[PDB]
């Protein structure tokens, strides 16, 4: 043949930006800071799930067909030994592209920075939840977190961080998930034991035993 060349793509596949210094403050606290009960980090991501659920379980009843895309209300938790990731996969309302950027690089702000001052007065690790940044408990846990999200309204994105002040978002052309949230954690040397799931049982239990949607695990 010959040698076309395609100069110029139609849209940037990726997209890369930095969080809000608060934000990026937070990370750098939570990934770098001693905490004697880094198990709250699968409550915390639970809770986020739940939330989410009941969201799209609530629109449901005004449209039954935002469930056109899955009847089923859950999470499942799926370990990986040899990749050494934690995936946390739920069937809520998703998020948009554009909540995606916004909830997760930008508008957590405010509760970033809250919490912050929280901790300097007095405040532990475990409060994270009642600022509404639990998600970032993630990286106690965590050198890098995938966020996968199918929303009715939009198309399915992939969201990635590994803490280094900048996140990236890309169209997801990978296993469609229908609707709802997939969050990936890929595990620090030395907290694999959350891919045993002896392990995992026992932190659902602790923390999660009055949610009120069916936690699967799988393995
Ligand atoms: C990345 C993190 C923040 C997260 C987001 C969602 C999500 O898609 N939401 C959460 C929420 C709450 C209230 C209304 C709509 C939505 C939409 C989820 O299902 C799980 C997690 C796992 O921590």
């Amino acid at each position: 043949g010959h040698m076309p060349e395609e100069v110029h793509h139609g849209e940037e596949e990726v997209e890369t930006f930095a969080f809000q210094a608060e934000i990026a403050q937070l990370m750098s606290l939570i990934i770098n800071t001693f905490y004697s009960n880094k198990e709250i980090f699968l409550r915390e991501l639970i809770s986020n799930a739940s939330d989410a659920l009941d969201k799209i379980r609530y629109e449901s009843l005004t449209d039954p067909s935002k469930l056109d895309s899955g009847k089923e209300l859950k999470i499942d938790i799926i370990p990986n030994p040899q990749e050494r990731t934690l995936t946390l996969v739920d069937t809520g309302i998703g998020m948009t592209k554009a909540d995606l950027i916004n909830n997760l690089g930008t508008i957590a702000k405010s509760g970033t920075k809250a919490f912050m001052e929280a901790l300097q007065a007095g405040a532990d690790i475990s409060m994270i939840g009642q600022f509404g940044v639990g998600f970032y408990s993630a990286y106690l846990v965590a050198e890098k977190v995938v966020v996968i999200t199918k929303h009715n309204d939009d198309e399915q994105y992939a969201w990635e961080s590994s803490a280094g002040g900048s996140f990236t978002v890309r169209a997801d052309h990978g296993e469609p998930i229908g609707r709802g949230t997939k969050v990936i954690l890929h595990l620090k040397e030395d907290q694999t034991e959350y891919l045993e799931e002896r392990r995992v049982k026992e932190v659902v239990k602790k923390h999660s035993q009055f949610i009120g949607y069916p936690i699967t695990l799988y393995l």
